[PDB]
């Protein structure tokens, strides 16, 4: 391992940005029927976790190479509008649901959810994103925005920890 | 120009991207004199302004690259650790110089400031960012982090709107 604190490197920046131009891809074929353009219909990109604004940072950038305009907010008026939510993990799911059940309210046009690290056997209830960037088993990762008590976010890959780090720690 | 919505390319990604690690080389032996750690002793990234978000994802990067390992807050506990504010834009400075004096109240060990684009010209009291990517005229522009009312931020270059633009809207 490249990592001095990791036991294994599961996805590299580089494989995390090729499969975020497939998911950008099928992104901008699911919004080609909206007519969206920049200030007149942007998809509103709702990015969630402080830990987000590494995907966040990517992704908005791969979307705008496949012709996807956006606008940012960030929870760490969307009415009548695409409402996009994006969250660097999908664990429990109690997170989103909660985001998206609360944006419901504002009746947006349409919303979905779009995660770059899905644990789909963390749920403690139902909950499938649209669009996962990649699958993860239940081990805890930093990296690309994911953090271990506020220090690794800035790795470039998604690892995981080794035990002595948060032992000694 | 490559886009139809900008008079000129100011700064590619690449250029942006080069200069960052030029920065970030300085930041590196700056900062090696204070025994900076993941979690023990981490620098304080402060991130201001919404569209900072590209940058900071970017730089922290780039920092983790030169081996000066962060930890990210966002304006948009300190006392004894060093900060470094981060901010996308640099022009009147009345934002970075309202951020660092109130910042200077908890008593950071030490407060510096880089800066993705200074207007040099723009200022409306004296300020120097320690670190700078890159200088601009004084010129309104869109792109890596920077917007028109929500929208450009996700250009991945920083270039000058078309006056068209913002009239047809
Ligand atoms: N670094 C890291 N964090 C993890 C992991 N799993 C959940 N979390 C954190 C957990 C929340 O942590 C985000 C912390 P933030 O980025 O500092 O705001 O993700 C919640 C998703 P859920 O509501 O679907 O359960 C993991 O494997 N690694
Ligand atoms: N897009 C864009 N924004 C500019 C520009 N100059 C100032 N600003 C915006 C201005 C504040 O806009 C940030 C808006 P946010 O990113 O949505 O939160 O920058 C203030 C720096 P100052 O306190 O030193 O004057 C520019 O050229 N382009």
């Amino acid at each position: 391992c490249k990592y001095d604190f990791a036991t294994s490197v599961l996805f590299t920046e580089a494989e995390l940005h090729t499969r975020m131009r497939g998911v950008a891809q099928r992104i901008a074929d699911d919004y080609s029927n909206c007519n969206l353009k920049p200030l007149e219909n942007p998809l509103v990109i709702v990015s969630v976790l402080k830990g987000s604004f590494v995907f966040t940072a990517d992704m908005v950038r791969i979307l705008g190479d496949f012709g996807v305009p956006t606008r940012v907010e960030f929870l760490r008026d969307i009415r009548g509008k695409h409402v996009l939510v994006l969250e660097d993990i999908l664990d429990t799911a109690l997170t989103l649901r909660e985001v998206v059940d609360s944006l419901k309210k504002s009746e947006p046009a349409s919303i979905k959810t779009l995660v770059a690290i899905d644990k789909p056997g963390g749920r403690k209830i139902p909950f499938t994103a649209e669009y996962v960037v990649a699958d993860v088993p239940n081990v805890f990762v930093v990296g690309y925005g994911l953090d271990y008590d506020q220090s690794y976010r800035e790795v470039r890959d998604v690892v995981i920890l080794k035990p002595s780090v948060y032992e000694t720690w």
